């Protein structure tokens, strides 16, 4: 109920008091500016008296003395603008005045209320009030008159009707609209402004609402709704080559909102401090393996040479089978996991996982129910503030197991059936829930998943989605049988698209979607760096001819990086990638999630009012 | 181009003499409105000072003398806003100017000029202009000083722009909203009013906006981004129930550009003279059946009862497979059917057609040649300019044959090799081309062929789409076996979706699309019209996520349109409202067969093309 008072003051010095009287309205704040010309001095007296404790803003234009030409009108609108937006108010608490002033056209403020929103507009009117001495209604000698008038009650102020504002400026912060001050003389100031950018930025929005010849090409394509309230100048902003070493590009990076869906539950604490607070909650310290820590090769972030897979995974030998069969350092790693994925400023995440392998004396089942718990535990306790919603929602895919030694048809059995009633348990839809399963390996599996088709119908029915891990060979049969048989949705990297055009025609029409891992594909695979056998990166080729491209993580853990930089490598990577490819990225993410229908509408209602502005 | 003015009050005469003082802007009529007080001599001055000629009515109150009451804001409020209203002039003509009058009027009329709307407002200010006794800047003795300062160039016209007014008050009438004539001396008028209900009206629209308006969701869903650009006024109207009977909604229907998935060739002009032009174009005429139009039921664009399907396919038996064994017919056909297509202002289409029906003598793949030739004939002489390009893309979409009297099996394996070899043949991105095939009546029904699902691998492979139609019973096992097996993109009608959880579920996730016809599924099954067979499952499937599309179906048997259908689909869910269409064509784009480019360009053209109120 914050009522912070805007009023302008003219010649005559009475409205700022008499305006300050209204039936209730307690004012925390007033702000006034004027000319050089008039004093200060018996406002200054007033504001000494009854109302000491609110403040009184003051502020004063470099130079002025008369509004008669047009320059100082536009000077006068640009100012006042900047006034307003560096009051820093909610539209709701904004209030306006009956806007006298020495002759300063007295629209500018109704022209402000109208296209910034406010909560009203008065009109302070004079009737019998405060008699002067001439006779005439004279303003008081100092405060006498006002409380008289206040006493006889004929003055009044006349209330029009409140204004919601323009849409698109409705939302604004004044960083992007800044003023310069003169100086600051205690409670007073004197300011100045720069150039008309305001006044441009309204035109172009008045002008780009009637025609479509230079708004046609560029507001249909645009990714997110929000996008379209932007300036000219920082939709050309957007529309330029991004640099990823420019310490100005790595903030903007840093802040947007983004969808995960490619992430490792055992591949996340394997190095440094987080190992000793895993290793630190573990419910029974007498059986930890002893602690060793695997060297990394030189340089790891972005290594020289390519490494098989085969060592990759055995990088990360510190923590998984090893160290997850204790509860302790279970539910330690999910809150950690946890607490770095709200950091990085994710908002929707599908955490992959194998219960089985984490099991020798419990059953799988007691496995799932505890991560299942941690999570939702964590998610409850976070709930900030969307509208009470939890601040990153975390769902569970269910991979496959690694020790295929025992009957393989018996292992897949058991992976589907502890996903199928898992699905059947959980059934509320603002809690962890299994979504999908993946069917990750080939040869064997190529000969027992894809003949028996028959054994991959049940889920179907089940309400559960399917990803396939396409990873060496990747030869365009297994793609093929993926996409027809299996029914999958998503594509697990598969980099090799381009050499077949009727597989990468048909994968951009059906809409599955693909999952590319930066930092992870140049450690294993290989590939040239910055401008200058592996080809080029094929990430800038799939996003033009319309495939649904995301970039995940993958390991954070054994590859040393997180979403930002992978983003940022992504760049690197293909020269020429544009910020508004960023947005595309995240659009093709959100649009192939596993989520709901209402999740899908919050998720782009959250998305489409975080982007950071340049 | 006429100016109808409006320019101000003011005590002092001055206002006026310098208001109508404007670089440029000539002005056909003048009208002033003001209180008891003002020296209607000085105004008298002006009739005959300016010269050339403009009416100079002059409105007055039955009674004032001052704006110091809190009424009397709201009485010339209103009396300010009926003489608005009953001005009777266009939005576009209108001219504002608050340079005179008090504080507390001209903050009321620069308010209407925003709500109501006005094409320009201006501000008179003097810089040195009229010097009088001691030195004073004050108005000119009667016009002379004026002249000296247009010599000098001392007047400086202060203009600050356009306006656009609120949708519904946009247009209006005084009948409903008169006023009370005092006396109208001649050139000077008087009047009154009675109440204040339009002020009343225009508090209940705000007030009710933004109710409506809550949270600011509205931006960050909205269908196309052009949208977003809107003023708040038009967005409450675009958040508002559609009304199917009034005569300013079904305009803006019919300026909507539009997506058309369900046609069919051979149920185009079965009736009336389309007949008699098709017949006229015959090569042998000497071979035409004689013309027997059928007779249409009571009331055939609503029947008060449905028919059985097998009615409604008879009602067309005069431009089938009888008349269309003729080169001619089918040329003429396929232009008529394009012309008419355009002019419906569609921008997009896929005609449905079968080539066997209409061969006897001639192979089927002459009649595909001659349909494609018609069509791409027709679509290279229309090239307006969208930015080259034709104003109507046509793709055809092959059907199975009916039949059933040989070996259906041959008769699928043959449907099925025309497709493939035809959509091999023709491979450029601008003309038309065989896009999808439609297994409909169940392949030839599950009672003879089931799913033969190893046979249907090859069209996969070979680029093309599948589109099953779901005609009676609509079983939920036959939804889940096409589906899942012949890896169908669309379906057809399929009116029971609800009575299952885990099948809406399903196809909402996937993404298939539906495809609805009112006027058909209404004379077919049976509807409740008006709110008065359950409800018509449109709204339901819009708030669950489905996709869904309205379509005409048959343009002949039907006698409807796209508009109309969309219309009559209004009548049949109450509580539609006018962005449920935009989200119907944003989905109809997304479950089309093109191809990305021409995605996008469609995108463009139809983002680029919505009419505004």
């Amino acid at each position: 109920v914050q009522a912070h008072l805007f009023v302008s003051l003219g010649t005559a010095p009475a409205i700022v008091p008499e305006a300050f009287l209204l039936p209730g309205a307690r004012f925390v704040s007033v702000h006034v500016l004027t000319t050089e010309r008039p004093d200060v001095t018996l406002i200054r007296e007033f504001f000494r008296r009854h109302a000491p404790g609110v403040n009184l803003t003051i502020t004063r234009v470099a130079g002025f003395q008369d509004l008669k030409s047009e320059e100082d009108h536009f000077r006068f609108e640009e100012v006042m603008f900047r006034w307003f937006l560096a009051s820093r108010t909610g539209p709701e608490q904004r209030f306006v005045c009956l806007t006298g002033g020495f002759k300063t056209m007295s629209a500018a403020m109704q022209k402000a209320a109208t296209v910034l929103g406010a909560a009203e507009v008065f009109h302070v009117l004079a009737d019998d009030c405060c008699v002067g001495p001439q006779g005439r209604l004279m303003p008081p000698s100092t405060l006498e008159e006002i409380l008289w008038a206040r006493d006889q009650g004929h003055l009044h102020w006349i209330r029009l009707g409140p204004e919601r504002g323009w849409p698109q400026l409705r939302r604004i912060a004044p960083e992007q609209f800044p003023l310069q001050v003169v100086e600051e003389k205690g409670d007073e100031r004197r300011v100045q402004a720069e150039d008309r950018a305001f006044g441009t930025f309204l035109q172009d929005l008045l002008q780009r609402a009637s025609r479509i010849a230079g708004a046609w090409e560029m507001l249909p394509e645009l990714p997110f709704a929000d996008l379209a309230t932007w300036s000219e100048g920082e939709l050309a902003w957007l529309r330029e080559p991004l640099d990823p070493r420019a310490p100005a590009d790595q903030r903007w990076v840093a802040g947007l909102p983004k969808i995960e869906l490619h992430c490792h539950l055992g591949g996340f604490a394997t190095h440094g401090e987080l190992l000793r607070r895993v290793r630190n909650a573990a419910e029974n310290p007498g059986k930890l393996p002893p602690l060793e820590e695997p060297r990394l090769p030189e340089g790891w972030p972005l290594p020289a040479q390519p490494i098989p897979l085969a060592e990759y995974m055995k990088l990360g030998n510190a923590n998984g089978t090893a160290l997850l069969r204790d509860p302790g350092c279970l539910r330690e790693q999910c809150r950690l996991l946890y607490r770095h994925l709200v950091d990085q400023g994710v908002c929707y995440a599908e955490v992959r996982c194998s219960p089985a392998n984490y099991a020798e004396v419990r059953s799988p089942w007691d496995v799932l129910a505890d991560i299942r718990a941690a999570f939702q535990e964590c998610m409850e306790g976070a709930r900030t503030a969307p509208g009470g919603l939890p601040a990153c929602h975390v769902n569970l895919i269910l991979i496959a197991t690694r020790r295929a030694s025992g009957d393989y048809r018996a292992a897949i059995a058991r992976h589907l059936a502890l996903a199928v009633t898992a699905a059947e348990h959980w059934r509320d839809e603002n809690a962890c829930r299994v979504v999908g399963v993946d069917l990750a390996g080939y040869e064997d599996e190529k000969t027992r998943a894809h003949y028996f088709r028959e054994e991959f119908t049940a889920v179907h029915r089940c309400g559960l989605a399917v990803t396939v891990h396409a990873g060496e060979n990747d030869d365009a049969e297994g793609i093929w049988r993926a996409v027809f048989d299996l029914n999958a949705r998503r594509l697990g990297h598969a980099l090799s698209l381009g050499q077949s055009r009727e597989l990468l025609r048909s994968v951009a029409d059906r809409g599955i979607g693909v999952e590319l891992c930066p930092y992870a594909n140049l450690q294993i695979k290989g590939f040239r760096l910055d401008g200058s056998a592996p080809g080029p990166y094929p990430l800038l080729d799939y996003l033009r001819e319309g495939v649904r491209v995301t970039v995940n993580t993958d390991n954070i853990g054994i590859s040393a990086a997180s979403l930002t930089d992978n983003l940022l490598l992504a760049a690197r990577l293909c020269p020429g990638l544009t910020r508004l490819d960023l947005l595309h990225l995240q659009r093709h993410a959100l649009e192939t999630a596993f989520c709901t229908a209402t999740q899908r509408l919050t998720l782009l209602r959250r998305i489409s009012s975080g982007i950071p502005r340049p």
